[PDB]
């Protein structure tokens, strides 16, 4: 309609409005005497109209409501928050043009830009369970999605210290995207000998490159 787009919040109503919320929310954290949160205000409002049914724009004045911006660690005026599904997505300090904005909202609305043939299972094992078949039977019982192109046991330390925590990630290359997506909707959420698995996609580019990091 003719009317206000912007979410008006408050310390009381952040909670439900932000956190609970669906889809993705830009929170604005703003005062009335700040110039360049003046100097923004109609970009917001236009990409407000712009972005309507893909993302929600919502307005914290910290004077007002002093109680939830240090507990984001605000500092200057404006900041801008992306929130999705409870998760900061983007922090942005300062103002910026509409265009900024918007490349700032499309790289951080848009997801990935590829489905990956490459399924990761964590959770699965402790390293004291890997033996020499763990890679054959992993492969054996994924070869019923589709043709498994190779299988990593990886181990990974989780920290600089001596009795860092080592934690297992397998993973599961297939040869086309169709099959990976098969595995992970069939297996993500299983229990496997006590254990919930997950099982995700993985960056193709970084395992192309050897890189098992993430
Ligand atoms: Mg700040
Ligand atoms: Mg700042």
């Amino acid at each position: 309609p003719m009317s206000d787009k912007i979410i008006h919040l408050t310390d009381d109503s952040f909670d439900t409005d932000v956190l609970k919320a669906d889809g993705a929310i830009l929170v604005d954290f703003w005062a009335e005497w700040c110039g360049p949160c003046k100097m923004i205000a109609p970009i917001l409002d236009e990409i407000a109209d712009e972005y309507q049914g893909k993302l929600t724009v919502a307005k914290l004045n910290i004077d007002q409501n002093p109680g939830t911006a240090p507990k984001y660690g605000i500092r200057g005026i404006p900041t801008l928050l992306l929130f999705k599904n409870g998760e900061v997505a983007a922090t942005k300090v300062g103002a910026l043009s509409k265009g900024q904005l918007k490349e700032f909202l499309d790289a951080n609305l848009a997801g990935s830009a590829m489905e990956s043939t490459v399924m990761v299972l964590r959770n699965m094992v402790d390293p004291k369970d890997i033996d020499d078949d763990l890679e054959g039977e992993v492969t054996e019982e994924c070869g019923k999605f589709g043709a498994v192109n190779r299988v990593i046991i990886y181990q990974e330390k989780q920290g600089e210290e001596e009795d860092a925590e080592i934690i297992v990630k397998i993973f599961v290359e297939f040869s086309i995207a169709s099959e990976t997506h098969k595995a992970i909707q069939a297996l993500n959420g299983r229990w496997f000998a006590g254990r919930k698995v997950v099982a995700e996609v993985y960056d193709q580019e970084r395992f192309d490159n050897s890189d098992l990091s993430a």
